[PDB]
């Protein structure tokens, strides 16, 4: 059998077979990858033929020459899709970022005095105005925002939190596991479904340095359920002289009812003007900006957090920083519709159907396509609004030759790739998340798969 | 005195004064800011006039309509300028980032299996190939990269490090201050200027969980100075069964001598092929990419670091991740000249003068300009190569009317702003860091400051 | 020597805060050594001598300078411009 492997050609040989076919570098890489897959499949004795080799090597090349990370047409109708890269960016923003990165900038440089300056200084001016807090700060992500406030104000001392708010958001984030590593001592009060104020006030003592509440962003509880009002926690804190820290998570920058969507989702300005001492949240969620941990609250506290030697390991990069400023600039100018996440959720019901049938008009001709437009109620928010359920128009399709399952599979392999919902062997396309310029790309993808 | 303030107009009044002059939003903001500066200056009794008010309010508006962060033309000749935003990005990269941010992407989504996937998985393939390490990982920045390795492998246990390598890079970073917060116990061996191998081997014991060495990136010592060779530390580790962790900091991905520049700066591939168990470094230094903490080494260690609940608070954002992959793609394709930092330092001496005099040809006409081109020896590397001194052509200038000091100041106030060196009342412009499309922007700035 | 060593600051940089921060009940001496046979360039900060004296007189702690070079007089008076410390001036 040491003859069923001697066969396999030489990398020198295959690079020849692709003279100008493909770059020499990409050829050798695909040959190696392929050369190893045949040595093992032959060593375990699972291959008797090698003809697949030639065809495969070229497939690796065609594959290995395209970027891993690629824009993806989201048809699921979930605005904050943790998996697809959360909040996408308006071009306005992406260009301001493009420019600052193109060359040098006054990142850590104050042009006034001609000496180094804090990079966190450019933005904070925007934050304190929009929220109303005394001072602000920003780090890598909210995950770290939590960890920093804990290690800053409660290392070695106790922090009270409701047993119903010890969440697991994401694959590796868990309030209980992080806070541990945070150095803070965890004192869990109340019970899963219910927690009164007595529960909080009961566990206070000499060690209690913090009263923390987390917002159940990626889940919710119904049935017999009780929660401790925010006004009450503030009252409790100012009674014993204990600080209050709210991890909003959603990072909703403004009141949401002002846009027609009626929900209780909390927001910075409102929670700050409520009496909370500190508040944090992700920027790539309900804020609609790049990944960023945002913290706002009392000056005395912000100063304490900034000075922590760990803040330097969380300090934001040049990209998200600038990109954050232009997203913040848009918020001051009330340019709401310019921020993707905002526009997608506040879209006119009329507006949705309008795009639902403009796509159906582009697929009537494609062979074997059963096209219909259905009005369905989905839950837009993926990583920030769990309970929200809003109506949206899906253009459900079905081909006679291929099945809905196999259909989603090839669409995710397309270039560009398309990810969509599946419900009872009927592929669905939520228009809540689909951009206009994709409609033309949707039709050309479908016609290249069912006609090839 | 309560009448020297009643005077000041009403925000309703000023908004009027700027009907279509400027957006009402920006007008009120500047009026408020201005209204406050006059109430305090009159309360402390430092202002008797209010005429400056109208002129100023309009200046805030002109200013406030302009974002705080702004691109700046670096003429200092320092490629890794910690202050000006370190390594700038090639347009090839800026566009790939631009694309992935415009919409949704497969960030945390594996298109193959159609279920969530690790976003760190896209890149790692590149790293292990370039470095030769068993596994890799990346976080916010190198500051955190250190922090994470320490809390992951030496929380509560001792880490040996040379007393000459306990650096303070940046304004808030200090190996001793962070390692403390890291939970690791610090065991400093040797002396400032000298440290033999005996010093390392002498402090080992039951608690010694790590042998760590830091590269003196932003400083250097000459005179009687001794250091412990890297081969020795690896030998020492493998004798007692202790891991070795190198914080290169510079993040040099490849051998530097291959490009004509003779320096001993360490690099991943070589450091790893040396026997080092772990190695870290910033992406925005000698790598030339976006800010990122990079770690490569043994698989069993990488897995230990990843599982750390803190890794989630350091995990990189969508912007730097993508931008990092395209910068890594460039390295595989041997596209060295495409990454700014690399091109600027390896430019032909010939190359530099060629741009030195093409600028002097643009300023001969401007009034009062004393233009001369000198060949000076400066130090290109700011945050990664302290000792390097390379020759470069500066176009030293001098006007009869204004002084060099006043000169630098107006230049930083220009749009775009230009930052340059000062030496003996003579302004200088190192061409090592100047982009060609700036030369035209330089001339248009100068003629607009001297003739207006 | 029998003395307990309290090292402050970092290799390349050391501000005054570092000195004043480690003082306590046992702190009997504030000592500074002159880097005679080596030097550091790049990002490097040092605590001025006037500051250390001020710091000592505030807490009532003695100041001890190991010049090492043993330069008895100002060096600039001979044409050579260097910052090397000397007894008369340091005292």
């Amino acid at each position: 059998m040491k003859s069923l492997l001697r066969q396999i050609p030489q990398i020198s040989k295959v690079v020849e077979i692709f003279a100008k076919a493909y770059p020499e570098i990409y050829v050798v890489k695909a040959a190696r990858e392929v050369a190893e897959k045949y040595r093992k499949e032959i060593i375990e004795g699972a291959r008797a033929d090698l003809n697949g080799f030639l065809e495969d090597v070229e497939r690796k090349i065609k594959s290995l020459m395209k970027p891993n990370i690629k824009r993806v047409i989201n048809a699921t109708g979930v605005v904050i899709n943790t998996n697809l890269g959360r909040a996408p960016l308006s071009k306005d923003v992406i260009n301001f970022i493009s420019e600052i990165a193109n060359g040098y900038s006054n990142l850590e440089y104050n042009l006034e005095e001609g000496k180094r300056g804090s990079r966190i200084a450019h933005i904070e001016k925007y934050l304190n105005e929009l929220t109303g807090a005394e001072s602000s700060f920003v780090v890598n992500n909210n995950a770290g925002a939590v960890f920093l406030v804990l290690n800053t104000l409660a290392e070695g001392k106790e922090v009270i939190i409701s047993r119903g708010e010890l969440v697991e958001i994401g694959g590796s984030f868990r309030i209980p596991d992080i806070m541990k590593k945070s150095g803070a001592i965890l004192r869990e009060v109340g019970t899963t479904n219910k927690t009164k104020v007595s529960d909080y006030e009961g566990a206070i003592n000499q060690n209690t340095a913090l009263l923390m509440k987390v917002h159940k962003s990626n889940f919710y509880m119904e049935g017999f359920v009780e929660e401790v009002k925010l006004e009450d926690l503030v009252k409790l804190g100012h009674k014993y002289g204990i600080p209050t820290y709210y991890d909003a998570g959603s990072g909703l920058l403004i009141n949401l009812k002002e846009f027609g969507i009626s929900v209780d989702e909390p927001n910075f300005r409102d929670c700050i003007s409520l009496g909370i001492d500190l508040v944090s949240g992700s920027g790539d969620k309900l804020l609609g900006g790049p990944q960023a941990g945002i913290i706002v609250g009392k000056k005395n506290l912000i100063e304490k957090i900034k000075k922590n030697p760990i803040a330097r390991a969380l300090r934001i990069d040049k990209l998200t920083l600038s990109g954050l400023e232009m997203t913040l600039k848009l918020y001051f100018e009330k340019r709401y519709e310019d921020i993707p996440v905002i526009r997608m959720l506040t879209q006119d019901e009329k507006a949705l159907r309008q795009k639902a049938k403009r796509l159906e008009k582009l697929l009537k001709d494609i062979p074997g396509l059963k096209i219909s437009v259905i009005k369905d109620k989905a839950k837009p928010g993926g990583g920030s609004l769990p309970e929200l359920e809003l109506p949206t128009y899906c253009v459900a399709i079905r081909h006679d030759r291929l099945s809905s399952q196999e259909l989603s599979r090839r669409l995710r392999l397309a270039e560009p790739p398309i990810v969509c919902r599946i419900r009872e062997d009927q592929l669905l396309f939520d228009m809540r998340t689909v951009f206009h310029e994709d409609l033309k790309t949707i039709k050309k993808t479908l016609q290249e798969l069912l006609s090839i």
